[PDB]
DNA sequence: TTGAGGCATTAACATTTGTTAACGACGATA
DNA sequence: TATCGTCGTTAACAAATGTTAATGCCTCAA
């Protein structure tokens, strides 16, 4: 994204220099809460939550380019206790102070309303989400969680739509979807193999009925075209 | 409270003059697109979606003073197709022209960052209902619902504290968790009186057990502490 | 006074989902 | 080569939710 290289070059030109990590590894955590902007640059984390009786909960996925936050602004004050993990091999990511940020965007205008458009991406973004999971229960949720994981790593293959996600277990589906247990997804998943919506090979999944998907997620596919419209029109 | 009233004169000083809208009456609609950027400052509403075979659903609800955008301010594009309906008797509102927005926040940054602030609270309530709302299904849907009303629109009475709402019927609250059938509702709502933790009196709820709804609203709970304070310290 | 419609309550029956266990496949280690 | 642990199915049963209908309370209108 061009919007996203003008801003990369902005940060490194006022001393701040891009963090390596890898996989597993935390930005930042539930119980370590330190007021962080992380500017996502390069790599892919899940958002996540742990209960205080050990229940996981991904709130969602981060493809980079892209802004978190894990405080407020003016008050730079913790806007919740989540974990944000890296799932690639490795990413990059520009990890600034809370109270840093305050006075860049306030000489650069159009670095402001950049990361002022990413924040709106994200409110659309979790309203479509929970408009469509709480609809059609489980079901609905796990057809959703799929639907948004082909507009993004989703490649037009000759058997289906390949979603080049790696290590996607049962789990992971759950944890999206706030199922528990991976008997649930699996029964889930071999109705919709039935049904000859998704296809299981090689520990991946492949899309072949994406409209199926699109009548249980129209608002989440709605976004997609709303707000995302170049890797929407890749599939449509 | 403060940073809202010093932006509300910052509106009518560049010529905005508040529209004033009574109940059943909707601001902004879904079929209807133009993108605003309203800023609620007295009066109650709920945001809402109506599917495509009339199925219905309550996203949340809004209480002045607050900003909602139906579109982007770098695309000007609609974040969504939303209804934004006024369940007050009486609501006032400074509705914008989202063009005539991005030029009136470069001119002040100090309400550059009010607009941008309720924007992170914004994300962080998605994300938090989000937590909740999947983990307990539906039952701690509604449980987690209803603590949202109780610290929004709560004030403590010998019996309970009373959720100063008109309407809230079986139907409206199932609209907000996702619950279509009014039976179903009522079904969950016969447990919770039954394990004494509410109780229905005038068509109108009185919680006496504020702390099984944090056990089934983790997440909400500690958001209002981050977030709205105020909130939080007039039942805590 | 009667009667119509809307809401809450409860039933009952179907469907979905929570839950645990058993089975078999696949890989990794010695 | 045998053996261990991880993950995907599938079964089986319990709990929760979807769904529809009936009943009773209440207001409104004539």
């Amino acid at each position: 994204n061009a919007q996203a290289e003008e801003f990369k070059k902005y940060l490194e030109t006022n001393g701040i220099k891009p963090k390596q990590f890898h996989k597993k590894e935390l930005i930042f955590n539930q119980w370590d809460p330190q007021e962080y902007c992380i500017f996502l640059y390069d790599g892919i984390t899940k958002l996540t939550s742990i209960s205080e009786n050990g229940t996981i909960m991904n709130l969602q996925y981060y493809k980079g380019a892209f802004v978190i936050m894990s405080g407020f602004i003016d008050t730079e004050t913790s806007v919740g206790y989540y974990n944000l993990e890296v799932i690639s091999e490795q990413a990059t990511a520009y990890v600034i102070k809370i109270n840093e940020l305050k006075e860049l965007l306030s000489k650069n205008l159009t670095h402001f309303f950049y990361v002022f458009q990413t924040l709106q991406k994200q409110v659309s973004y979790s309203l479509a989400k929970f408009n469509d999971f709480s609809i059609n229960g489980k079901f609905g949720s796990i057809c959703g969680q799929l639907l948004i994981l082909t507009y993004v790593y989703g490649k037009e293959t000759p058997d289906g739509i390949k979603i080049t996600l790696d290590n996607l277990t049962m789990q992971e589906l759950g944890y999206s979807s706030g199922i528990a247990h991976s008997s649930a997804v699996s029964r889930i998943i071999s109705k919709l193999k039935q049904e000859k919506v998704i296809v299981y090979k090689n520990s991946c999944f492949y899309v072949q009925n994406l409209d199926y998907l699109k009548r249980y997620a129209p608002k989440l596919d709605e976004w997609f075209y709303l707000a995302c419209p170049a890797t929407w029109g890749k599939l449509n």
